[PDB]
């Protein structure tokens, strides 16, 4: 039994309202409310922990309030806006940028990054391309910065384009906010406006208050308040709420539960104020994801089907491309979007498959009892029938089991 009240507001850790936890084990006779970190997996970063009964005292409280002022960001947003402006307006020998610190340079502060391993002469290319400037957070417990390949978000931008979408809403990516600005830019009169929304503070040196938010993904929150929140709230409603798209690529690892309570929070903001009459338009999403996740994440947005596109990165925990040569990439497309809308580069390995009208990979077989090109691994699946379905080819039906899965799993029935 949780009578769990939404009405009460969590306490705030330095990355804004916790999230609250309650654990049921050991018989499943015993609950334990607390409020951990909304966007921290291991306490190692965000030691976060206060029970829902204990409440801080005065002094206490003060010390937390404190903390949370000092693991802030060591650059205001406003600082950040106005030293880019001063930045791009130096000579190309007076722009720095110090790579141990992660910052711009401006040329009064370099005696401070004087033994520090620092970058010269920073072009306005590097200025607009901050994915290739800035090292990953490669962490999977934090940040999980994982970068599309080139190849495969130059072909993002492109669908994006040829769908017809004006403004994407680039929540958790940052490389395809930088490329989206790059198309509108140079040599095309095509208008599209990016807003990214991260929790890599790093960005905002780069991009002016039209482009970036400091925005936490598992809250909902934005660390600079309700102006940036009102940013956000213009670039969804623009246009009567038409000519947008959301493109997400959440950590992989994260709790896949409150990212959709946080998306359907955009959701709302986006639908405010649209005809009462019209209501049945939602708002056009790329959940980019791992495709394991599918039964989670359908299961919170019903209207969404997986695309066959191999999101391909240049890093990534899932898979890194062997000696042999290249593994595959496991993370696919989400959508609310009719897949028989997008096609897929044909120059990849790529064609359209007539049976599930939707394009297909080249070394997918199409499976005529469940009715889709069912192979999502490098391999060839297998079809049960007792399920109903494909499975994995190194999965065998089990007897007393009678449902599919590996050989050494645990029985059941
Ligand atoms: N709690 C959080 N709130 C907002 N953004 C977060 C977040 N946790 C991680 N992120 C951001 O989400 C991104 C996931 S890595 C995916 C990046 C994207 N695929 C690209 O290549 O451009 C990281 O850039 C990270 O900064
Ligand atoms: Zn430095
Ligand atoms: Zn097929
Ligand atoms: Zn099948
Ligand atoms: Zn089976
Ligand atoms: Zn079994």
């Amino acid at each position: 039994v949780l009578p769990l009240d939404p009405a009460v507001p969590a306490p705030l850790c330095p990355h804004g309202p916790t999230l609250l936890f309650v654990k049921v084990t050991q018989g499943a006779a015993a609950t334990r409310r607390f409020y951990a970190c909304s966007a921290c997996r291991d306490r190692k970063d965000c030691n976060f922990f206060q029970w829902e009964d204990e409440k801080l005292s005065g002094a206490r409280l003060a010390a937390r309030e404190a903390h949370n002022r000092r693991c802030q960001p060591p650059l205001s947003r406003t600082q950040c806006v106005e030293r880019y402006l001063k930045f791009i307006e130096l000579p190309l020998t007076q722009r720095k940028f110090c790579q141990t610190c992660q910052q711009l340079l401006l040329p009064d502060d370099w005696g401070q990054h004087s033994e520090h391993q620092v970058l010269g002469n920073v072009s306005i290319t590097q200025l607009r391309r901050p994915s290739q400037l800035l090292y990953p957070l490669e962490n999977a417990a934090t940040n999980a910065q994982y970068l599309f390949a080139d190849r495969s978000c130059q072909f993002l931008v492109d669908l994006l384009s040829a769908l017809g979408f004006r403004r994407v809403l680039c929540v958790g990516t940052p490389r395809l906010h930088e490329l989206i600005k790059l198309t509108a830019s140079g040599d095309k009169k095509s208008n599209i406006k990016s807003l990214l929304l991260d929790i890599d503070f790093r960005y905002s040196q780069f991009y002016m208050e039209d482009s970036f938010c400091h925005y936490n993904m598992f809250n909902h929150h934005f660390f600079d308040g309700k102006t940036a929140l009102e940013v956000c709230r213009a670039f969804l409603q623009e246009d009567k709420g038409e000519g947008i798209i959301m493109v997400t690529d959440p950590p992989f690892g994260g709790l896949v539960e409150p990212l959709a309570i946080t998306f359907k929070k955009l959701i709302a903001m986006w639908k405010e104020g649209q005809s009462q009459d019209d209501s049945h338009k939602e708002l056009p999403i790329f959940w980019i994801f791992p495709y394991f996740f599918e039964s989670r994440i359908c299961q919170f947005f019903p209207s969404f089907q997986m695309l066959d596109y191999q999101v391909d990165y240049d890093n990534h925990a899932l898979y890194k491309h062997g000696k042999t040569g290249r593994k595959q990439s496991p993370v696919r497309i989400f959508t609310n979007i009719p897949p028989n809308k997008i096609i897929l580069p044909t120059e990849e390995g790529y064609r359209f498959c007539s049976p599930c009208q939707r394009y297909v990979s080249l070394e997918n077989q199409h499976c005529e009892l469940c009715n889709s090109c069912t192979s999502k691994d490098g391999r060839k699946w297998n079809h049960c029938f007792l399920c109903k379905k494909c499975v994995k080819p190194s999965w065998i039906h089990c007897s007393i089991c009678n449902h599919c899965a590996v050989p050494d799993h645990s029985c059941e029935g």
